[PDB]
């Protein structure tokens, strides 16, 4: 089974205990390392944080304490226009240009492979996206001749329905990529004046209108478009989603002002890490979804969706069933990395959680 793990350029800078380093990775934790954000700069890929060079360098080293393990730089992201990207795949030159850069750059640093985060193609796209797969692919076996092996290449696909009939053409990217991540943890959030789980496992009895909303069916849908198993790999948060109350109603449809208030060291509205999560618990009222599978706790007119050991193993065990590759983390950096905010002196207890159920079939 693989284990892909997203670790974020832009965790440096967080105060305290907050800063992450890839230094702070566990070598074993993880099959695949994935560094997030390169740029692109002149129709070619290149970097973003000005010490991006020296963190690839202490990413890469890693493989000294464990070569099997394997790194893949993500270009994109959400900070990265769409509309970007939109232009240099629509024209053959400037898609051909960024592909030839690609090798000799992943090489010089060190990765083995990398993972497009092209965050939603348009209807427009979707045809630009299927060649700048296909043509990158092509490109990285014809770099293989010269006896180093084959780079990965990998993409992050949103697992929204409607995000998919859109500006994807499953079964042909399929074909090409070494693996795809779904998405699955951006099932709700903010753009609705109600509360709500943003990673549920399973539809919930209780509502019915966006019945495609949640894990289930979002890999169900992607196995009948015509992805294999066998290159799915299911996303897994280590973040929750914050919001605050506009009442003081906590239940399902409880009405919502806007996103929650910042933490102490994300600092992002609408969003905690779980590390933050582990000290909001404290003094808070904790709850389960039955049908979805997933927890949210309640402290004064705060709303926090996340994800504990618990969700976590159960979202692997689902994976394990219907026979994926794998289960894809979303911020290493997110998750107690230090292990010294969750009670149990564990590092990375919600990755390792589901390291612990992969490990098993
Ligand atoms: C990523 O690359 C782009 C493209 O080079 C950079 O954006 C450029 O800003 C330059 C100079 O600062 C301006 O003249 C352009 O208008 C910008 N273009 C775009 C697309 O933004 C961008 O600064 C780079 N980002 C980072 C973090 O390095």
């Amino acid at each position: 089974y693989k284990l892909i793990c997203y670790y974020t350029s832009w965790s440096q800078y967080r105060e305290g205990d907050g800063s992450c380093f890839p230094d702070a990775i566990d070598p074993f934790l993880c099959t695949h390392v994935i560094y997030s954000f390169a740029n692109i700069s002149n129709n070619e890929i290149d970097t973003w944080e000005w010490n991006d060079v020296t963190l690839y360098d202490t990413l890469n080293t890693l493989k000294n304490r464990n070569p099997n393990l394997k790194t893949l730089l993500s270009v994109g992201g959400w900070n990265f226009g769409p509309q970007r990207f939109s232009k240099i795949a629509s024209k053959t030159q400037s898609r051909r240009t960024f592909i030839k850069s690609v090798p000799p750059f992943l090489r010089t640093h060190g990765f083995d492979g990398l993972d497009l985060a092209w965050l939603y193609p348009g209807r427009r796209d979707k045809r630009h996206l299927t060649t700048l797969v296909k043509e990158m692919k092509a490109e990285f076996i014809r770099e293989a001749q010269a006896g180093t092996e084959q780079l990965l290449l990998s993409a992050a696909v949103s697992a929204g329905k409607i995000a998919i009939d859109r500006g994807y053409d499953i079964a042909q990217i399929s074909r090409h990529l070494d693996f795809i991540s779904l998405l699955t943890y951006d099932f709700h959030g903010a753009w609705r004046q109600t509360v709500g789980h943003h990673s549920p496992l399973f539809r919930g009895q209780e509502d019915a209108s966006s019945r495609f909303s949640n894990a289930d069916y979002a890999v169900s849908y992607m196995l009948r478009l015509g992805a294999p198993a066998n290159k799915l790999v299911m996303g897994i948060p280590t973040f929750g989603k914050s919001f605050t109350l506009a009442s003081s109603k906590t239940d399902v449809g409880a009405p919502v002002s806007g996103p929650g208030i910042p933490g102490q060291f994300t600092k992002e509205k609408g969003i905690l890490a779980y590390y933050e999560i582990c000290d909001f618990l404290q003094g808070a009222t904790t709850h389960r979804f039955r049908d979805q599978q997933v927890p949210y706790a309640t402290k004064g007119n705060q709303w926090v969706a996340y994800d504990d050991q618990e969700s976590v193993k159960n979202k692997a065990r689902y994976l394990k069933n219907r026979q994926l590759a794998g289960a894809m983390v979303w911020a290493l950096d997110l998750d107690d990395f230090r292990g010294t905010f969750c009670g149990q002196n564990l590092t990375f207890p919600l990755t390792s959680a589901v390291k612990d159920v992969l490990a098993r079939a």
